[PDB]
RNA sequence: UUUUUUU
RNA sequence: UUUUUUU
RNA sequence: UUUUUUU
RNA sequence: UUUUUUU
């Protein structure tokens, strides 16, 4: 036979499209060890904004270091690395993978301006809802390593920010 | 006039999504096949259910033999009984994609949810369709890829308390699908 | 002097715009007489779709009144019109306001059929959310007299419909 | 083939919406008035408001005069102090329409919110401008109307547990004000 | 419907 | 820098 | 950065 | 009606 699926013909006018901006904090970073992976597609907050479509996909996508008061004096390690949500690798192996980031924050000079690292959207799948469930969206894997007299505020946060276009309203109820 | 921002770059390389390649090996042959299913009996009692079309046991019996299927037209119907002039009976019902989280109590909070009066005396006892747009919801109801907006009925029915005790009305589905692509089954 | 206000000329492209779809229930009438005005540009439920937006604009509305298995041996009256929320009119003087219509829902002939009252959008202001406040937005009035042995379920129910129209992103937290 | 459905008109007239007519009676003088207002001293205490500029005391002195008035370019300045290099200081903000639900703490959970490590002897001391976008913010703050997104500003500040006793830095707002149409007050 | 708005 | 004056 | 994807 | 056959 040899039929498995594609889509059947785009009727008419293709439906109206809206772009939505957002930035989230993901974590404090510097008062102690730190690492977790976090799945763009399976988002708390971005699911609020998706849960009216049908279609959602990612415009532009990146993950930012910014230092605090605190890394001045308590120098930090962070390494991160954006890979396909069916990856394995693992947060304490960033720097085994190809493309992982390791940076040293505080302590020396220029060390406090903040760090941008955008997500490649042509290396990584960018629609996080659709007809079907894809497996390869983007998942940023974050390390961070503390100085071992740790400060108690945090000497950076990493946020990522971006944009996604909705498209196609999912019918809900208004109760 | 410096910036404040450092930019890092990930190296990246030639990688991308991928799903099915072209039939190009002669497009399989498709067969239309049709059918009419008994959803409900109502009037006797109230009820509501949500039925989810790709999940229905009665059509399943004739995707099973495939691994392809989509549907060419669908329709919902309401048929009056003899028993309809004597018991009006409220029908309500809405056409939503699968993965849609409205409930059969909400179909009148739902944008194009339908209510109905069936039977009367100076009603009509005319049956009623309510076609499903197949261009709004997903007609493939089975594929290699399993998809989430196929199509999903939602309905309501309240009857009268003191109620009759044959069916006022029956709730149908009919249409014509097209299969495509034998998928091995066992004939015992 | 002489100078009011208008807004400065748009920059470039104009934002994207999308639809998005609606069906509220606004009561359950026939069992008990009721009368009350919606202001549209008030309600709970609409608010929540346009919470992200600053532009909100309806694209068409329409109320309908739909019979229900009760009305034939129950005879309903309804009354309503759509006015600017300025108006100081109040539901009991539907029929005393230009175009304000009042219906017999069932216990006739034909009379179970739903009945359909578009709002007109050239007639009323469809902006319910922008830059500015705006008091000339829709506002339905609506009266209803129920039989004086009243069924213990409603003859019908009086929903209203339409689409919004939503653009240019309002700045929130994710928080 | 009949349809369910009975349509009702509500009659109607001409009648429409309106605001202000155009100026065509000689379209009035507009004088540009520069400003830098102090908003803050920093580093002494950890500090968060919001600013909206419409509100603000002390660019309302100008303001007060006119029934017009529009912001021609609008920035805010970080300037760290002498006390910066030993204190290092935190400073976060963001810009946005003043019917923002956002708060001071929210900033970095905010679309294009900043935030700043200003100080730290490896650091630098230059000062740091953060302008406001007039084209997505609306410009008018004063006008026969009154407008509900104009420019807000959110700040946050953390200073060190041990601080000092004069500021690390002082935070102002900077720019033109277009003004015309005289309001009348009084001159006591 | 108590239809004369959308030039 | 708290850069929109020198047409 | 541990930069060779976007023809 | 539970209307998509008669090219």
């Amino acid at each position: 036979n040899t039929k498995p699926s594609l889509l059947p013909p785009p009727v008419g006018n293709p439906p109206p499209v809206i772009s939505y901006p957002f930035q989230i904090t993901l974590a404090s970073l510097g008062t102690e060890d730190a690492a977790d992976s976090v799945s763009i597609a399976s988002n708390s907050v971005l699911a609020t904004y998706t849960a009216l479509y049908r279609h959602a996909q990612l415009k532009h996508l990146k993950a930012t270091i910014h230092p605090t008061y605190m890394a001045p004096k308590y120098p930090t390690s962070v390494a991160l690395v954006w890979v396909p949500a069916n990856s394995t690798a693992t947060s304490t192996q960033v720097l085994d993978t190809y493309g992982g980031l390791h940076f040293c924050i505080g302590g020396s000079v220029n060390s406090v301006k903040p760090i941008d690292v955008e997500a490649n959207l042509t290396n990584l799948n960018p629609i996080i809802k659709a007809s079907t469930t894809f497996t390869d969206t983007p998942k940023l894997l974050y390390y961070s390593k503390a100085q071992a007299t740790a400060p108690t505020s945090p000497t950076c946060y990493l946020t990522i920010q971006g944009q996604i276009e909705l498209s196609s309203p999912l019918l809900q109820a208004s109760s």
